[PDB]
């Protein structure tokens, strides 16, 4: 094997991709190989695709998907909208499993937060966490309520024994704010805060994302996941 | 004793107090004496105050405080801010019990969500509700993000066997989204949805407000939830 990391977060629009970009231009950057599988993706009919964001950020080239919906909403719902069943666990976890390799750096994207079903029936990315032995990442927020999400988060990540890599804060304001500035020291008092990614780096072009990047995470830490 | 509901939410800003208000209108409308607790109230500076936002709104008199800081955030945030400690477990236990009383609907608003820091160390709400043998009402919204919000709330009550007594939208919108009405839908499935109360509803006169939380609910489940 090499290591799988699942890359999940408290909710949406907590800046899960660009982390998932950031943890993989930092590792890339420390010679690590780097693949993501996002497993399934939504909101395609107005242009997202999570992993084209990794790739232009990044420039990671192993970028493995199953599933795509147009609507903006969660898996399971855009399915139905669509008419169209999710795909299987066996086909999650066997994707993830393959892109496994020595050397590699394999990020699982989920969509949303943890308990999104995002396969048939009701099968979490904590389920493929398990099937695949995999710890998880979790993308917090610095805002009001995130304390709350992330307790929330690990709690459910542990009834399943599934290790925290850590957390990774998806956007940290500018200038912080006390509410951002104390949870970021409540945030560290629970788990290890890997990151905080700059507001606005979804916006640098590759080179700057990359320096972001590097500078955002521990280097031991990332050489360290291989 | 009484009933005693505990009501939490998924998050903050969700719409908990309006739906403590919006419940208490439905159960005093119903003959249920009721009383709203708020043992950890933050963002007094900012004029936050949810027992008299209740009262305002669905005239419950019998309001029961203890905790007031003045920061708007987390309740550990705002007493370390402020030179404050928190109430200890047993001060918040204590505040609900003094309360409790046979064909009363005792609530106990939250701060935050379900495991935001009551008291200090790492006592929840969950904690306070197991302390009392409450159930948990979840205010949840329609807003996407929200059926993994509210499976990680009945999640963490399931693990220390607080029952779910439901959910409620705390803001219904008319007419409702895609995202809306798909939400709904699959909350329904996770647990039972006890109202969804419409949008606005903080903004309707004492008379406007009865008649919506009365509306809101089901007038059984209201009646059966005291004896």
């Amino acid at each position: 094997g090499g290591t799988i990391l699942v890359v999940t977060g408290t909710g949406t629009g907590v800046g899960k991709t660009v982390v998932c970009a950031a943890l993989a231009s930092a590792a890339r950057q420390a010679g690590i190989d780097v693949a993501v599988c996002k497993p399934v993706q939504t909101g395609t009919a107005r242009g997202d695709d999570d992993l084209a964001e990794v790739g232009r950020l990044a420039g990671v080239t192993q970028l493995a998907g199953l599933a795509r919906y147009p609507q903006p909403m969660a898996p399971a719902a855009a399915a139905e909208h669509a008419g169209m069943a999710l795909p299987a666990r066996d086909q999650i976890v066997r994707l993830i499993a393959d892109l496994d390799r020595p050397g590699r750096l394999t990020l699982v994207e989920g969509a949303g937060g943890l308990l999104v079903e995002l396969a048939e029936p009701g099968v979490t990315l904590r389920d493929v966490a398990v099937d695949v032995a995999a710890a998880a990442l979790v993308v917090v927020t610095a805002d009001l309520g995130t304390l709350n999400h992330t307790k929330l988060t690990l709690e459910a990540l542990a009834a399943q024994q599934v290790s925290c890599a850590g957390l990774v804060i998806g956007s940290w304001p500018d200038p912080p704010g006390l509410v951002a500035a104390s949870n970021r020291s409540a945030l560290a008092r629970i788990a290890m805060v890997r990151a905080a990614l700059p507001a606005g780096a979804a916006s640098l072009d590759a080179g700057d994302f990359a320096a972001m990047s590097a500078a955002a995470f521990d280097r031991n830490w990332v050489a360290g996941l291989v």
